[PDB]
């Protein structure tokens, strides 16, 4: 029901902070910890992917999903193939290259957010390119995830965790 246009999406997937050293402790399953910034995380279903959704009347910053327990961020490197495809329009291109992930396990939230942010900077998504696009993230077991670019990621998919090794290719269509 809450509609998101190009401007709304662009503003969300730009301005993000990884906290890879937390020990946190609620309504619909939430956690609380300081950073002296008092933070709360909603659990859609310690390393956390922090994206500000809301800041309460007295300085309690809210985010959704992103929390991964016992994760290695240094020493590990997964490079699945990112295949970008804009087939019809003013400038039609195909572009395949490795998408570097320096994390053992990665939340769908971060992969989505960081992947979209990349399409804004380099290809001009939600700026010069249309918001009308899809993304398929294929795993080695043949399973996959679908990101619709027309709307921002539904909160109830941000609690999903992904083994970085298991990702083989990310297919973006514009």
């Amino acid at each position: 029901v809450n509609k998101h246009d190009k401007e709304a999406l662009y503003r969300y997937y730009t301005g993000t902070m990884e906290m890879k050293n937390i020990s946190a402790l609620h309504g619909k399953n939430n956690l609380r910890f300081k950073f002296g910034i008092k933070i709360q995380v909603l659990l859609p279903g310690l390393d956390v992917f922090f994206v500000q959704e809301k800041r309460d009347k007295h300085d309690i910053f809210y985010t959704v999903g992103g929390v991964i327990q016992n994760n290695k961020t240094s020493g590990v490197v997964s490079a699945p193939i990112l295949n970008i495809s804009k087939e019809k329009g003013e400038d039609a291109f195909v572009k395949g290259y490795p998408y570097y992930i320096k994390k053992e396990k990665i939340t769908l939230k971060e992969l989505d957010y960081k992947l979209r942010k990349h399409l804004i900077e380099k290809y001009g998504l939600y700026k010069t390119i249309s918001k009308d696009g899809r993304v398929k993230i294929s795993l080695k077991d043949g399973s996959f995830y679908n990101l619709d670019l027309r709307s921002k990621l539904k909160f109830k998919y941000m609690g999903e965790v992904i083994e970085s090794k298991q990702i083989k290719d990310i297919e973006v269509n514009l």
